């Protein structure tokens, strides 16, 4: 079955949101749907945001990483990305969590405006939750020390 030529829209690539505020949103959260988080909730501390989702073999895979990263003092927040909330739950107490925060983002809306189009997708924020870097696939100990680790210490300092 042959397929021509598809293009992702700017909004996804890496470079799209660096130097831009993280999405304004406001979302609730994994574990309880009365407790809402928004874009504030992201600041104070440069972090990791990981969009994942039980439906994605590649973030079981990353799982590990994100945990050893965690043990580290690395913060990192997690979106939900059109995910099972149920499955989600038990993804987040049968697994190491490695998540200061987990968003629910089961429309798929915060995602639109970070041009998520899959999964995993790991944004690098400042204190003030501008966006510095985005990778999109899984981030093993090489992909952070060459892609993550430099712009993370600098951030720290």
């Amino acid at each position: 079955v042959p397929r021509g030529s598809h293009m992702l829209d700017p909004s996804e690539l890496p470079s799209a949101l660096i130097g831009k505020p993280f999405p304004a949103f406001d979302l609730p959260s994994v574990q309880d749907p009365a407790r809402r988080l928004t874009e504030a909730d992201l600041k104070g501390k440069p972090a990791l945001v990981n969009v994942w989702g039980t439906w994605c073999p590649s973030c079981r895979v990353e799982h590990p990483e994100l945990t050893r990263l965690a043990e580290q003092g690395v913060v990192i927040y997690g979106i939900n990305y059109k995910d099972d909330n149920a499955a989600a739950i038990k993804w987040l107490n049968e697994l190491h969590n490695p998540y200061l925060l987990s968003i629910s983002d089961a429309d798929g809306t915060l995602g639109l405006d970070l041009g998520v189009y899959g999964a995993p997708e790991t944004y690098l924020i400042d204190k003030q939750g501008i966006i510095r870097h985005k990778i999109v696939g899984v981030v093993d100990q090489k992909v952070w020390r060459e892609q993550l680790a430099p712009l993370y210490q600098q951030l720290l300092d």
